[PDB]
């Protein structure tokens, strides 16, 4: 699984307004690479990676004249330095979570206007086409999503009512979600993802208050365990894994737009401040894979 050469991919975000910014880092020599511009600036936005391309999907243009929700799916090839469009998802996702099994693109969640989705989408690459899979049992927007063992984790979110501490499941063989045990802290806009056996979900934002406090879903127990909080308070932030270690990007904290990024290392159970992002910025997607050529 580790390679050499990979780095950490973030597109888009939003300060002042929604950034057009592909910007890599590379934890090897702690340099930052400024990358070609996403052809539509977008916050809200997810990223991932499926065959060494990256993928921008869902949403949201927020500019000086409007705010356009997005459908869209934009590939990046790290080999040309080029954005190619796919073809759109069903409906604009803005505030999306995405997760990948087995090649597949998972489109979960987010808004559109006032409408908050339970409807969950599919993206096969080689066919270029999205279909509808079976929707969430909860309406979920600015949800945190992540894959462990070919199964998809819901986590968190926004009902348009109240901010959420539960999660679900999804089976892809029976195209079923189930609840999963509810997390220790309602989390809207945290960052989600898989390390280890463990679903981790980090800040996140209840409502009040912008959280440092991370906790982890053992798949196996169905416990959710607080590890060590992170220095900075963050919601809307982006996140990703490389090589065993969990990596915070920006966000917001109710003060600032963070440009700060954190890294935790699961043998330590500590944070530490490993660089800082070229601005600060909320909203972004993330993924890891091959530098540029
Ligand atoms: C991508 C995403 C995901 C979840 C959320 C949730 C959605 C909810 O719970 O209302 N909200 C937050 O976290 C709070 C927040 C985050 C960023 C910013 C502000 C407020 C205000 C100033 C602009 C930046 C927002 C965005």
């Amino acid at each position: 699984a580790p390679k050499v050469g990979r780095l950490i991919y973030t597109a888009g975000g939003y300060f002042r307004q929604s950034l057009s910014y592909l910007e890599a880092y590379n934890p090897s020599d702690g340099t930052w690479l400024r990358l070609a511009d996403l052809q539509v600036p977008r916050s809200g936005l997810a990223g991932c990676v499926v065959g060494g391309l990256l993928y921008a999907v869902g949403g949201r243009n927020n500019s000086p004249d409007g705010n356009t929700d997005s459908s869209a799916l934009d590939c990046y090839n790290p080999m040309t330095n080029q954005w190619s469009p796919c073809a759109p998802m069903s409906v604009p996702r803005n505030r999306i979570g995405v997760g990948v099994i087995d090649g597949h693109i998972y489109a979960v969640g987010g808004s559109h206007g006032c409408i908050h989705h339970n409807s969950v989408e599919r993206y096969e690459p080689e066919r270029d086409e999205w279909h509808l899979v079976a929707p969430m049992l909860t309406r979920r927007i600015g949800v945190g999503v992540a894959v462990l063992n070919r199964l998809l984790y819901a986590v968190g979110g926004f009902d348009g009512t109240n901010r959420l501490n539960s999660a679900e499941c999804y089976y892809p063989e029976r195209n079923e979600w189930r609840m999963i045990t509810a997390m220790n802290t309602i989390r809207s806009g945290a960052g989600v993802c898989v390390l280890h056996n463990c679903i981790y979900a980090a800040g996140g934002y209840d409502g009040q208050d912008q959280l440092n406090s991370v906790e982890r879903y053992d798949v196996e127990t169905e416990t959710w365990t607080f590890v060590a909080p992170m220095k900075h308070r963050r919601s809307a932030l982006g996140i990703t894994v490389h090589q065993g270690r969990i990596y915070v990007l920006g966000g917001y904290d109710g003060h600032t737009f963070l440009d700060s990024v954190e890294c935790y290392d699961p043998d330590t159970d500590t944070w530490s401040e490993v660089t800082r992002m070229t601005s600060g910025r909320s909203g972004v997607g993330v993924a890891v894979t091959m530098e540029p050529c």
